[PDB]
Formats: C-alpha cells, structure tokens, sequence
C-alpha cells in the first residue's frame, strides 16, 4: 500500500529464503517497519525497531501464522500473562546457570567424542550431519528424557517443524500460498506424539529427572501433573528451535572462521577464544533470524509508521544484527569485532530461555572438534550455501583434513 515501496510487491518467498540480505538490506536503509506483501506482515528490519517491539509494554508475545498453524496454543513463544508465567516457570529450572554448570561438560563432551569418533580419521566430512546437528540434538534429547529417539529421528523432525513453522507465503487475499506445506509438519506432530505419550504417562506415575518429566510435575499441588496438551505446544518448540539452534550457530561459526584462515588458527591455537568466535557467529548469521513476532495492544507509532492496536510485526533479528548503524562491514565474519550487544537471543521477556546452555553446547562442541582435529580445513571443492528466512544456517559444511 506504500506506494515508493512498490518494488516489495515483487519480493517472492523462494529469494527470501535463498538470500534474504539484499531485501533486507534496502529495508533498512527505506522502511526499517514494513509491510512485505508476501508474508503478509509488517517486518522490523532495524536493530532500534527490533529492541524496541521486543521490550515495548505496547506489544505482546504472538506467534506468526504459519507457527501458530504449526504449533496451537499454547506454545511458550505466543502467550502472555499468566500463562507465558507458568510455561517460564515450568521450562526455567534446568536452564538455570548454576544448575547447567553441574552436568553440561559431562552431559556434551562425552556427545561429541562419540560422533567425532565415528569419522575423526577418514580425512574428510560432512559436519553439518555428521557432528553439529547430532551433538545438537542428542544433548538437548538426553536432558529432556528423549535418550531413546534416534538423533536422526529428533534432526528429521526439526527439519519438518522448520519448513511448516516457516511456510508463511500469502497469496494477493491474504491466505497461505502453500497450504500443502503443513502436512509434514502434522506428520511429523503425529510421530512425535506416538513416541512421547507412552514417555508422559510413565512420568506422571514415575517421575524421573529428566526435564519433560519436571514439567509434568515442578509447582503442582500434590498428585497433579500438568495437563500433557497443554505442554505439548511448548515441546514442540523446543523439537525445532532448540534442536535445531546450537546446531546451526556452531556450523555457521565454523564458516565464518573458515572465511577468516588466520582467525580460524587463532582460535584453534587459543580455544580461549571459542566463546568470542560464537558470538561473532550468531551476529554474522542469526539461526533464529526472522521466527518470531510481537502484536500491538494499542495504537502505537513505530519508525513514522502509525500501527492500530492488533497490528501483528515480525521480528527479524537475523537482518538487525547486520544494522550498520551498529556494525562496521557486518557481512564479514570478524572474530576481532569489538564486543558489542546482539540480537541472536531477542530480547524483552520472551528473550531466549537457553542462551547459558546453548553457549555451552556450541563452546563444548568446537573445542572437541578443533582438539580432534586441529589441521580442520574446508573443501574448497565444495561450497557453502546457507537457507532459510526463518531459521537460518548452511545446509552443509564440507572439509577435509591430512590424516
Ligand atoms: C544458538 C542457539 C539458540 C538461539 C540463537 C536461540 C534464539 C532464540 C530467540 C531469538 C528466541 C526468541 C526471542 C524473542 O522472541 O525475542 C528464543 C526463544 C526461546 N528459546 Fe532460544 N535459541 C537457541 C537455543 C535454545 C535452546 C538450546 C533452548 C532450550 C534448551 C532454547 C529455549 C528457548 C525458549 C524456551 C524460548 C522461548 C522464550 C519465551 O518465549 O519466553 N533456546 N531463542
Ligand atoms: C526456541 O525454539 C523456538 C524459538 C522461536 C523464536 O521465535 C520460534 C520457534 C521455536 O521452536
């Protein structure tokens, strides 16, 4: 409806996802707050918008439409009020700093020596597959009482989950371009389910201390457990996004490092400095880099634009963190960056959950992996293509080594 933003009509979701940089990139230079006609939102481009939405008292938590599709309610990512209180509450206790401190060496780098063991001496590899989506996966499955499910199965699902959340193309009426896109998100819901509700009722009569089980059980009045539909939803973000996650901020670190060889020696030289490196990667590529959303409860002004109350807005972090009113050259990778804040865990009171234990799991990983191998290269052979406007990460990580 904006007339000198015409050209936005002709932004289709297959470039957004390919590469959502350019798009983004005239965003934030035209309309930090714009509506893009394809996915039928208003969209924050710009770190200042992004911060101010997500801590606004003029905004509250919402889910995007495909997500909501994807997930129901009561997912934590989309409610409000007392209920985002007790699914807080319910989900915070294992996350706690003092508590990962306890058991995350010994949870991770025993996962990381297992799959580093299974390819560390041929000479060449996949790491996407082979080691940060496994070590991903089954060290947040172990914590939550998944050690049965196959890492292969909790990476099928996440990648399910990931392209029905995201299938948020809309069509000239507003309606979803590609309904056909949330069948394998409910397949994957319905395999999901077959495995894990045979695993609540033992909790419910034989609680462990595994993290599902304490859901069931932490804060409730004597023999009650909280309803399994009403944590259902809050599984499910955490069998996408926080699967998903660690794994693709370590993949993108390695890229970024493997773009800067003299940063990469550095690192492997001093794994002192694997905390850095991280950080660095999570700005440069944002796994979570447009997922969420916040919707106005009042009329609100946001960068010149003037919102009704109900007004839906995308937060896309993964474009704030290349906001160069922040950031010299952000499209370069710069282990040496000066320290600044980011926006890869959002912000306000749905800011991520897990940050303390997702850094552990990325540190934990790289250090096994720049220890078992330390002459790591890439394949230049072989390139690397990144995707997703959603979530975002490569799709594949080719390397080799001398054995
Ligand atoms: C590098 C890995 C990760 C990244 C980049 C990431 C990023 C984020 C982002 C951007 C959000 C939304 C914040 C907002 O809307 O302002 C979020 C939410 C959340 N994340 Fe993380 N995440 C990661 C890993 C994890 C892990 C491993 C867990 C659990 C063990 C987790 C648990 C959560 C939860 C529960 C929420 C919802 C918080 C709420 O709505 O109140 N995250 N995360
Ligand atoms: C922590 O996992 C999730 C986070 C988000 C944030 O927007 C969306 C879907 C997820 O599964």
């Amino acid at each position: 409806e904006r007339p000198d933003l015409a050209w936005l009509d002709e932004v289709t979701m297959t470039q957004l996802e390919r590469n959502p940089y350019e798009v983004y990139e005239r965003l934030r230079a035209e309309a930090p707050l714009a509506f893009v006609p394809v996915l039928g939102s208003y969209v924050a481009s710009t770190a200042e918008v992004c911060r101010e939405v997500a801590t606004s008292p003029d905004f509250e938590a919402v889910i995007t439409p495909a997500g909501g599709r994807t997930f129901g309610h009561p997912a934590i990512i989309g409610v409000n009020g007392d209920i985002h209180a007790d699914l807080r509450s319910m989900v915070e206790p294992a996350l706690q700093p003092a508590e990962v401190d306890r058991w995350i060496d010994d949870l991770v780098r025993p996962i990381a020596r297992r799959y580093l063991e299974r390819f560390e001496n041929d000479g060449h590899a996949e790491l996407v597959a082979q080691y940060c989506e496994p070590v991903s996966v089954r060290s947040l499955g172990d914590l939550l009482g998944l050690q049965e499910v196959d890492s292969d199965k909790l990476r099928e699902w996440f990648a399910k989950l990931n392209r029905s959340f995201t299938n948020a193309a809309v069509d000239e009426n507003g309606e979803f371009a590609n309904p056909e896109g949330f069948a394998e998100g409910d397949q994957a819901k319905a395999e999901i389910r077959a495995v894990v509700d045979p695993l609540i009722d033992k909790w419910i009569e034989h609680p462990d201390d595994s993290a599902i089980s304490h859901w069931l059980h932490d804060g409730m009045p004597p023999g009650q457990t909280r309803d399994r539909e009403y944590i259902y939803p809050t599984i499910y973000v955490y069998l996408l996004g926080a699967m998903q996650e660690p794994g693709h901020g370590m993949a993108s670190t390695l890229v970024g490092l493997f773009s800067r060889p003299e940063q990469l020696e550095e690192v492997v030289d001093d794994p002192t400095l694997i905390p850095r490196a991280i950080a660095e990667g999570l700005r440069w590529t944002s796994p979570i880099w447009s997922a969420g959303a916040r919707i106005s409860t009042k009329p609100v002004t946001i960068a010149g634009v003037d919102l009704p109350a109900g007004t839906p807005v995308m937060l896309s972090y993964g474009s704030a963190n290349h906001d160069t009113g922040k950031y010299e050259a952000p499209s370069q990778y710069d282990l040496h960056r000066p320290p600044l804040p980011h926006l890869a865990f959002g912000a306000g009171n749905h800011a991520c959950a897990g940050i303390y234990f997702a850094n552990h799991v990325m540190r934990i990983a790289l250090e096994e992996l720049f220890e078992a191998i330390p002459n790591l290269e890439r394949d230049t052979r072989e390139g690397v293509e990144f995707w997703g406007w959603g979530f975002r990460g490569p799709t594949s990580l080719h390397v080799t080594w001398e054995v």
